């Protein structure tokens, strides 16, 4: 997939990366239409190790092709070294929910579950396991159109997302898509809750020994029970006992034309 910088247009920086800046901006091949597109850079890369950790998120992307998983285009390998891939317009999920909260309507919420509930099918049927399924790694294409990010798991270098982890793999790092779906169901959780994030005010440790308690994240004022009921699945501390994806995906199929449908 590689590409030719005289073909990209670098633009407004976008945020900053575990690497480098992030800048929006615009690839251009001749008698083709200009894609919008998002251009990691890497300032530490003429170091072979930076680079090499900063190149992995591509490779990984590489791999995959769903309606709902960010999309790599290319890569520019020499230097400075800079990934390409697909533009999500309305950025983040977390701010797009805190901004749209009182604008976004209860049937787009579990909409966006659904979708991400796809593009996590999808990498099920792959053997793939992401590690972190959280509101924050998921970006905004339009209305009504999420997609999943950040395949290079940028909590994890060095941050430890204790809050979203299940707890065997804060316990044993075992990452597995049944921990996937427990991350999912914090996700959910999230997006309903419009982009506040989980156990706020509570120290780690302390999330730790609830869970084990038996506590779990309350249910999203406004939540469909149905839901709700649905995410308590998800955390099921034997993680055995866990849906799994294909399940997930057709009950929010049947809670979005409830929800629809009413
Ligand atoms: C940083 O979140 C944004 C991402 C996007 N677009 C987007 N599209 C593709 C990618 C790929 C990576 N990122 C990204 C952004 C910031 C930091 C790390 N990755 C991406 N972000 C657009 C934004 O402007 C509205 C935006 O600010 C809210």
């Amino acid at each position: 997939y590689e590409i030719q910088r005289e073909r990209i247009e670098l633009g407004r920086c976008i945020g900053e990366g575990q690497f480098g800046d992030v800048h929006q901006g615009i690839y251009m091949s001749p008698e083709n239409p200009a894609l919008a597109v998002a251009i990691k850079t890497c300032k530490n890369c003429t170091s072979d190790s930076v680079r090499e950790k900063f190149l992995q998120e591509a490779l990984t992307m590489r791999q995959f092709d769903h309606p709902h998983i960010v999309k790599l285009i290319g890569v520019i390998t020499e230097n400075p070294v800079w990934i390409i891939m697909e533009l999500c317009t309305l950025g983040e999920l977390r701010s797009f929910l805190q901004v749209r909260k009182y604008s976004l309507d209860l049937a787009s919420l579990i909409l966006y579950a659904y979708q991400l509930s796809t593009a996590l099918a999808y990498l099920e049927s792959k053997r793939f396991v992401h590690r972190d399924i959280a509101a924050r790694n998921v970006l905004v294409s339009s209305n009504d159109c999420v997609k999943l990010g950040d395949f290079g798991l940028s909590r994890y270098m060095e941050k430890l997302p204790i809050k979203w982890m299940a707890p065997e793999s804060i316990n044993f790092r075992r990452f597995t898509s049944a921990s996937d779906v427990w991350m999912f169901g914090v996700c959910m959780w999230e997006i309903l809750m419009h982009g506040v994030k989980p156990f706020q005010g509570v120290k780690n440790n302390d999330v730790i020994g609830r869970i084990e308690n038996g506590e779990r994240l309350p249910m999203p004022p406004n939540c469909p029970p149905t839901l709700y009921s649905l995410m308590t699945k998800c955390w099921a501390y034997d993680p055995s006992r866990r849906p799994r994806f294909t399940e997930l995906k057709a009950q929010l199929s049947t809670i979005l034309e409830e929800e629809k449908a009413q």
